[PDB]
């Protein structure tokens, strides 16, 4: 068809992936530099919001829309696995 590399098919086939929003990912990959030392798989939002802080770039509707969806009782405390199913929810069943 006329003008496909546009509208019906370019570079990719329909794929936003691959070129994507993947650096939000690494962006936090500071985790493990600035909140790795010796602690399990729970972290209060309290103390996340510190390291959060100065060490993951995140906004307000990230960390805010992650601390309530987190915490089901959001009395202030965090699943560390539940936020960490954020930047690792890329395997489905």
């Amino acid at each position: 068809m006329g003008s496909s590399h546009h509208h019906h098919h370019h570079s990719s086939g329909l794929v936003p992936r691959g070129s994507h929003m993947s650096d939000e990912k690494t962006q936090l990959i500071e985790a493990f530099y600035n909140f790795d030392g010796d602690y399990d798989g729970f972290v209060s939002v309290e103390e996340f919001r510190g390291i959060i802080r100065d060490g993951l770039p995140m906004t307000e509707a990230e960390i805010t829309e992650f601390f309530e969806a987190a915490d089901p009782n959001n009395t202030g405390f965090i699943d560390y696995k539940a936020f960490a199913a954020m930047l690792y929810s890329v395997d489905e069943s």
